[PDB]
Order: C-alpha cells, then structure tokens, then sequence
C-alpha cells in the first residue's frame, strides 16, 4: 500500500514513490543522500558519510546532476541530448536511487547497481534510458543506482597531496556501495548478492572495484558493457593528471599574479572559483587533437589503484567471481563525429583515403608515425584501398578495436585464465527507433535501452519483437545476478550461453534471432593492439 | 486612455502594450509581420510582403528568432548570453517592431531604425540590451527594429540561380524600410526623416545600403557603430559563395548519391532538410583557421551590390548625406577569446611572444607569411618585444585595427572627401557591470546598452553617472536623428563636436568626462592596413 513507499535507513526516514510499469506498480526511492555535499572546503575531497537527518526525506523525484559539460555538437538532436543532464547542475549531487518491486520481496533478493558511463566527465543516474522500473518489475530484483562527481570535480588529483588526492569519484560509487551493505536490506535486497553493472566509463569503473581491494568486499559479481579498467582512456599517470590539474588552475587565473604555486595554495585557489568556470575551461587542459581522450580520469596513485590496471589484472586471483562481458557491434562509429576529418551525421561519411590516414591519428593518438602505418597497413582492405564505405568501416574498427573491443577482449581472457567464471557477448541488434545515421550500426551506448526494458514504456514506438528481446535481456541479466549463470536454471531448452575461455574464446550474439555461439572478440585485430603494437612501441 | 494600444496599419489592425519607464510610459508595437513567413518553398528566397489580414494581430510580445547558431563558449555567462536568442528559433521571424512615445506626436516625428549584429549569421530584435522604451521616452522619437534571416537563411547563394540568389537576408531589411515608409505614420513617425543605425554586421548592413540605390531612397541619415561595409568580413566573392554553399550541402547528404548537382536540385534538396540541421554544419563550412570569419555573409553579385563596397565606396557620390560612424575603444579584445592561443576570459590571458605570432595568423587568416611579419614587426614594441600584456593588447589591437577601425575609418574618410557631412567618436566608457574581465577593457558592442539608455532600467546596478551618461548619448544619437548634427541645436555651453574631415580627421571620445575632441582614428596604424599592406598581396 502507500505504507510501503515509508523506509527507514540508518540515516532517518524516506518517502519514496509508487511508479507505473504495463505490467504492474513497482517502488521507488530517487534521491537518498549517501555523503555530505562535496562543496566549498570539501571540493577535490573524499566523499565523508551523510550524517542523520530528522524528518522524512522527501525521495519521489531525482535529485541534481553532478555539475558536468553539456554536449552541444548537435543541438536539438536526440541522439546527443539523451545522454545530456535532465536535472540541475550541482555540486551537491551525491545521492543514490533505488528502485524495489511491488509488494516489496519478503525474502532477501539480489541487487543489482548501476553505475553510468560518459568518460569520467558527464553522465546522470537521472537520464531516461537508466529507468529501473522495467528491469525491477519484470524480474523482481532491487536496482540502485548511484551519482558519482565527475570531471575535474571527481577527477582533478595532485597526486602526494591531501587536498587533492584524486579518484574521489571512485570513493563516491565506493560509499554508495558501502552504503548498500548497510541499508538495502531495508528495501527488501540482499546485502550479500550484490551485483556491479555499468557501461563504457561505467563499466571501467566496475573494473576499477574488482582491482581495488576495499571495493571488493561490497559485491560480489560483476557486468561491464563496452568498457574495461585496462583501455587506454580509462586512466592517467601521476605526473600527467599533475600537468592537466596544473594547466586547469592556470586556465581560471590560479595561482593569482605572481605567488606560490604548491599544491595547498593551487587547490585553495581552485575551490574560490565558481564551478561552471571550471567545467567552462575543462577540454581546453588536452592536447586538444583527440577523439575518446578525457581530461581527468582514474589517476594510477598507489592508493585506489596499487599499480596499473593492466598489472593488476595480469597479477590478479579472480577465483570465485563471475563476469559477464561484451561490446556493441560497431563501438567506434558514434566517436567519429566528434573530431574525426570528413565525418557528419548528416551524410554518408564517405570518407577519402587521406581522411583515413589522418582519422587513424585523432583515433590512436600519441602513438608514431611508424604505429600510425602499422594500424593503417593492418586496416585497408588491399583489394579495395580507395573504397570511401570500406574506410569509413575501417576506421570506425580502428578506433573501436583500440579502445573497447581489444582491452574488454584482454579483460576477459586473463580474468578466465585466472579463476573466474566469464560470459561474453557481442549486441548486434540496432533498434528502430534510432536516431543515429545508418552508416553508424549498433554505436556505442545503444545496448543500455535493452537491458533496462525501456521498449515496454508504452509512450515510445518500439516494435513487439524488441518487447520481446527487451524481456529476454532483462532475463540474462537479472539470472546472472541472482545466479551468476545467464542461463535459464531450469530450461536447457533454449539456446545455451558458453562461457568464455582463454582458449575456445566462445560468446553469444544478442539480436532478435536465438542465441548463436560464435569465437574470437575479434582475435586477429585485437593481437595486433595486445601483443603486436606494443612491442612496436618500444623502438623510441 | 488605453485607445493609443491600438493602431491600423496598411495590412489589419494591431493592439499593442504599455512599456513602463521611470520617466513615464511608452507604447510599444512588438511583433509585427512585414513579410510572408518564409519557409517550405520559399527559403533562401528573397521576402514577399506580408498579405493582409483580418482581425486584430496581438502586437504585444516579440515574435520569433530566426534560426541561428547559439553560442556555447561560456554556458550561464552573462557576457555571453546576453547576445544569445531569448525567443524561440523559427524560419517564421519576418517581424518588426516600433516603439512611439505617449502620448503619440501629433506632429510627424523622427524615425530611428534599428538593424542588429551578429556577424550575419546571429542576432534578434528582441535582445533585451536592444529594447526601446528608453530611447523613445527620452528623446520623443520614434524607433524601429526588424529581424532579417541571418546564417544560410539570409545569406546561402549559389550567384546567378534564381531559387538561391543571396543577400536574401539585406532585402528583408529593406522590406522592412519599404513597411516603415508606408506605416511608420500611422505610429506618429515622419517618413521622410529616417535615420538607420546598426551596430557590427548591423553597422555593415546600414553601409551596403547606402551603396545600393533601391535602399537608398528609403532612409537620410545612417549611423554605423563599430562596423563597415568595406570590412574584410562583411562580404565575400560569387566564386567563394558558390563552395561554401556546396560544402554545407555536402554536409547535410546533398545532393544523394548519383544525383545530379545543379543548383535546382541543390537547393531542392538543402529546402528538404530541416533547419536546425543546416545550423549544425554551418561552422563547418569555412578552413575553421579563423577568428572573425563568419560562412554566410553578403556576396557581391551585381545586383544587391553591383561592385565591391570598397569600389561602390569610392566612386560614389555622397552629397546631401549625414552619417556617425565610431568605434569602442578596444574593438578586438572581444574575439581573442573566441579561437587565439594562449587566450582565456578567465585569466589574465598574458600570451607569450609565439602565441602572439600564432595569433596573428587567425585574427588576419587570409594572408601570406610575409604579409604577417609585415603585421608582428608594425606591432611589435621593439624595446619591450616579450611584455606579455604587450603582446596581448598588440594582437587586440591587431584585430581591432584589421577588422573594424580601419574599415570605418577608409569609409569614414572617403565619405567626408565626397559631399558626406560625417561625425566619427571613439566609446572609451567601461560599464561599471561589464562581465567580461578587465584586460579586455572597452570590448565590441558595449556601446549599445548605453545607447539604448539601458542604465536608466531601475532593476540594474548602474551608476548616477553612467544614468546622466545614457542620457547624454541619447541626447547626441537623437539630435543626429533630428537634424542630422548630434550637437545641441541651441546649447554652445557643452563642448561641441565638430565634423570628421578627411584632413582634420577630427573625432570625440565618449566617456564620462566631457567631450574631448582627438585628431586621427589610429591613423598611423590603418595607414598600413589601408596603404601598404594592398601593395604587398600586389607582390602574388
Ligand atoms: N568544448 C570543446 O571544444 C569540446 C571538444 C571535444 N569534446 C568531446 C566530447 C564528446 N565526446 C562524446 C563521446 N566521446 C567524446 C570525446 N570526444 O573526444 C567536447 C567538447
Ligand atoms: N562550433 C564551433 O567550433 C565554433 C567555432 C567558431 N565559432 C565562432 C564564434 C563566433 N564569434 C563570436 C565572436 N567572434 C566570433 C567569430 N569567431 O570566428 C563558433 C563556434
């Protein structure tokens, strides 16, 4: 009844709201503070718990956006402005979300939480496409989704210093999570089947908590949808994120006139200036000649991250966990539009060879001239080397295999071979109603509408089949949440899900059709970035 | 009483609204539609008056903005915004708007004629720093104010076709003064004392209108602020016309694969597309290498223009004219911000001697390598060639001087030497609530909120002075208007403003002091950007 939308948690009292789904209500509590407000002094700090409140904290309606860029390379365009913020700006914007089924469970239930991608630099548990209500109704678990501060405000280190240590966007998802231990038993969940998912940036961050041992003991299994820890973008060393906070400070006037210039009189200096004045000068701290570079991302301190992500993982003992892995069929094409010569939405991107050769070098940054010809050499199609539609492709593989495909394909063979059950996947369905250019495919991020069901919404225009595969999702996810298998306990009928092995390399393709099986997360390219391109690199 | 709300022109009947002033009330005429919206078929071409209409057109809010590009440098900045569209963006924007004293004159009145900036591709009669209910009470003139197409749609042409001609966007302007000849009585106005002022590409519009004999009948007095016809912005050649409108079809998939490219199936297919998406490539159409390079201007085709302005200009015959020309004291501080290295509204911006010969590049983007050491050594101060704050008001300076003094002051000074009687001014008052920082002290176009006596606006922070200030250069710009002298008619207390000779060179500075009058607008340095430098692009 309306008794169910009252919860108590350790920090007071909620009201939450009842939310309609077609096939019946579901609860929901959007908006529990889970830290004090990041703000004035406590700006570039980590996240220190929300001290108990008296009253009932009103939890019907999402709370602010962490203050972020707002994409405007297409105005006006669905495709962009999905992914933009649909609340206000803040820097009081740590609060997490939960979403419960009607009646709540009366026995402890798994709970998956979600932790949004968009680059370490935007994102919102807020958008649209992020709507538990679907997945929590059809298949009966607890969803919580968190805000965690992004950009300089979650990401800006000056690493040895103590006002800004960096990742304290981590440590936010990180008391998010501790704070699920902690209180979702209360919404009906079980603390002890908890269950990380999230996408490109997201999913990195999820890789990040099964490389940092404190995060470890708050889940116990694992989902990451075109991201890993290990891609070239997810992290940055010390003496960098030093360099980029540093040219930041310098961009909004600090340190003022002539004065010091140590770490305590820069972040001081930092935390007077507005936030939007930060976030107004946040791409110019880059090179500025990069596709899929982020300004500040996970920094490699020696604290969250003992060592590289890529270390970690090789090092690693991954007994006892199961992850479930994949990618989207064409992950490079929706990056191509932001930097990339000869590329719009607009038309058909036929690009010419010499858009190509300078494609590969926005796309693959930082890299030589001899790496450039080595990934140029290894993506033409000899047969066809002036096809503009081949080049296109051929691109949008180099950039996709580069910083998606290949480093979630590594993820996922060392983390077999080292003791944990993986299952991988390859989305191959492109949804009606896309607004994307054909040209493009399945782009990156377009899986996330599936696994959230958000096809039942009856306001939207989806087609009965991807109702259907919308449901089939759902059912994979939430199966390997409560059992850690994909597959149906119970029905060997259907199509089976293989995991994946170092060596069989099996996955399945999700698409309108049945289940197929299939080898290799693109073997052949992704031995050219893991094992060819690195010893390549070392000739300088 | 109310009865003055209610005026019929040519067309119908209008109610308009009572504006408030400290002073006392005004009525306004806000939304007026002079021509047929100009969409579906008729985009890009030239406007066709609007039909008449039965009822009563509510005249008491602003109308549309034309479609445009919205500037996104600094999101929530108030310097920036302020020249950002407040009313929604439409192809149905033909409106104007007239503001006439209360009581209404009973005798026929001056009419002033307001056309925006914006650099052709942005701008709208309804900016609040644009409103007219200061000026009209103060001075018991009349004021009008039209929107014309900005962007592609006022200026895309593909020369000598007929479906897109050009200067689509001059010829709404001049509808506009075709309307006020036939109406502007009807609000107490004299149609045979019209003074057109402008400011930028508003400034440069007044001028092309001079130049082309069908507009000049229309109006007797101009005033052109901060912008010229003759400017190497304001115009651009047929054959230049022709490849950026090809490019921006090319951009938006026009024409298909295998259709034939002739400007009927061109056009055809750019009128297909919709409006936002031909703004979202518009940026994209130039080198993109260039501060102050907008892709749609006013082409020289032999029709609107029948030469170049600078031949129009010096072959013409000005007697019987009187024109206000002037600039702002640091004309080019505004755009550095907009793409010069090392540039930054959000520190001291002090570039260093590299970032000011890489800066040269993008504020003069048109010329050689020789040209440009031309231009570093002329500005460079050779006992102090590293000071950065040198450096940085050098290249503003650079800017200013390249772009708009001296164009003024070429037209200036021919005009004086042809029968034109002329008064020049420099704006050396910095509003005491300017946003922008201070390095860039008197920046392009905050002369307008103290022309349009915005200060006397009691919900704003302006000082007594900059009050008394406003009502001084309302005074100077109505006098203008009047008699066609913008000194007092009567008064030989106040220092006088003498007339802008070609020898002389004569001009006032306008601040809070009284008036001062100065010999030369930067004579030394437009003696090389109008003399020397032609004769070294002479050296091809
Ligand atoms: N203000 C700027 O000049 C700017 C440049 C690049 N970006 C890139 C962000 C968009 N993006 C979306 C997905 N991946 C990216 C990264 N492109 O580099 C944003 C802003
Ligand atoms: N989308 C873009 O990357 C973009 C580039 C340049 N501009 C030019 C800004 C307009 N402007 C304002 C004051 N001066 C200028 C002209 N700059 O060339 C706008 C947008």
């Amino acid at each position: 009844e309306d008794a169910e939308l009252l919860v108590t948690v350790r920090g007071g009292r909620l009201r939450g709201i009842r939310l309609k789904t077609p096939g019946g209500p579901v609860s929901a509590f959007l908006g529990i503070p889970f830290a004090e407000p990041p703000m004035g002094p406590r700006r570039f700090l980590p996240p220190e718990p929300k001290q108990p409140w008296s009253g009932v904290v009103d939890a019907t309606t999402f709370q602010s956006v962490c203050y972020q860029y707002v994409d405007t390379l297409y105005p006006g365009f669905e495709g962009t402005e999905m992914w933009n913020p649909n609340r206000e700006l803040s820097e009081d914007c740590l609060y997490l979300n939960v979403w419960t089924p009607y009646p709540r469970p009366t026995s402890p239930t798994p709970v998956l939480v979600w932790i949004y991608g968009g680059g370490f630099y935007s994102g919102a548990s807020s958008l649209d496409v992020y709507d538990g209500r679907f997945l929590v109704q059809a298949e009966r678990t607890v969803l919580v989704s968190m805000n965690y501060r992004v950009g300089a405000f979650g990401f800006l280190a000056l690493p040895g210093s103590r006002e800004a240590p960096g990742n304290v966007g981590l440590l936010d998802q990180r008391l998010a999570l501790q704070w699920v231990q902690e209180n979702v038993a209360a919404f009906g969940g079980d603390p002890t089947s908890v269950t990380l998912f999230g996408e490109s940036a997201g999913a990195a961050s999820v890789g990040m908590h099964l490389l940092s041992p404190p995060s470890r003991g708050l889940f116990h299994r694992a989902v990451l949808q075109s991201g890993a820890p290990n891609g070239p973008w997810a992290t940055v060393g010390m003496g960098e994120a030093r360099r980029r906070a540093t040219q930041l400070a310098h961009l909004v006037g600090c340190p003022p006139g002539g004065t010091g210039g140590n770490d305590t009189e820069l972040v001081a200096c930092l935390r007077t200036r507005p936030a939007q004045v930060l976030v107004n000068h946040e791409w110019h701290v880059l090179p500025q000649e990069s596709v899929f570079r982020f300004s500040f991302v996970p920094v490699v301190d020696g604290d969250f991250l003992s060592d590289t992500p890529e270390a970690l993982i090789n090092a690693g003992d991954f007994h006892g966990l199961q992850v479930l892995v994949g990618v989207v069929k064409d992950e490079g094409s929706y990056f191509l539009v932001y930097g990339a010569p000869g590329f719009s939405k607009d038309n058909e991107s036929l690009i010419s060879r010499a858009e190509f050769l300078a494609g590969v070098r926005v796309g693959v940054p930082q890299v030589s001239d001899l790496a450039a010809e080595a990934v140029v050499l290894h993506y033409t199609d000899w047969l066809h080397p002036e096809d503009p539609a081949r080049l296109r492709e051929a691109l949008s593989d180099v950039v996709g295999d580069h910083n998606v495909v290949c480093p979630v394909a590594q993820l996922a063979g060392r983390l077999a071979a080292q003791g944990a059950r993986v299952y991988a996947y390859v989305f191959e369905h492109r949804a009606s109603t896309l607004s994307w250019p054909l040209w493009m495919g399945v782009p990156h991020g377009y899986e996330i509408e599936f696994i959230f069901g958000i096809p039942l919404d009856p306001s939207r225009n989806y087609t009965a089949e991807e109702k259907i595969f919308a449901q089939r999702l759902m059912r994979y996810w939430a199966n390997f949440a409560r059992t850690g298998d994909p597959n149906e306990p119970r029905d060997p009928k259907a199509p089976q899900w293989p995991p994946y092995t170092a060596g069989a390399q099996q996955y399945v393709s999700l698409d309108l059709r049945p289940l197929e099986v299939r080898r290799g997360l693109r073997a052949q390219a992704c031995a050219f970035w893991n094992r060819f391109l690195p010893k390549l690199l070392s000739a300088t």
